[PDB]
């Protein structure tokens, strides 16, 4: 109906926003652009479903995302592919562990602020429909 896709209108207008927030934080650099293989050669090896924050962005446009649980997905296997390539000890890998850390901490912790429950509840419900 028309005020179901006014619904998740709303829903990728808020997207875009906290996708945007997260992409311009300094911390996140390393997660904004597909990984090239000519800079990490090995990455294919290890990462399987690679995703990063530009094809985020392209997914909301494509309108994949009905619902923020989606979207977190997406966000929550930026995070667990960077803790899966960088599981050593080493600075290298222990400072992409700890910036992946805090993008999905932050992600959770602007949609916990700013999305409305009911709004999250109904954009479930009409998914749930289809
Ligand atoms: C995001 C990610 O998992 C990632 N991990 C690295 N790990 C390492 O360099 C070694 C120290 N474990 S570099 C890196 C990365 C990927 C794209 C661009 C960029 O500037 C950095
Ligand atoms: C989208 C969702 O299912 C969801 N997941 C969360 N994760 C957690 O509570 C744990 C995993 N950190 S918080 C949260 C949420 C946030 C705001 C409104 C709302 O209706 C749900």
């Amino acid at each position: 109906s028309m005020q179901e896709e006014d619904t998740f209108r709303e829903l990728r207008i808020f997207l875009r926003n906290v996708t945007h927030r997260l992409a311009i934080d300094k911390r996140f650099r390393v997660f904004t652009k597909p990984v090239d293989p000519d800079e990490v050669p090995d990455y294919v090896t290890v990462i399987k479903q690679p995703m990063d924050l530009s094809s985020v962005i392209s997914k909301i446009d494509l309108h994949k995302y009905l619902t923020v649980k989606d979207y977190l997905r997406d966000i929550d296997l930026i995070c667990s592919n960077a803790l899966e390539y960088n599981p050593d000890r080493d600075p290298g890998d222990r400072l992409i562990r700890h910036r992946a850390c805090a993008l999905r901490d932050t992600a959770y912790a602007i949609i916990k602020e700013e999305l409305d429950e009911d709004f999250e509840q109904l954009c479930e419900e009409i998914q749930e429909s289809r």
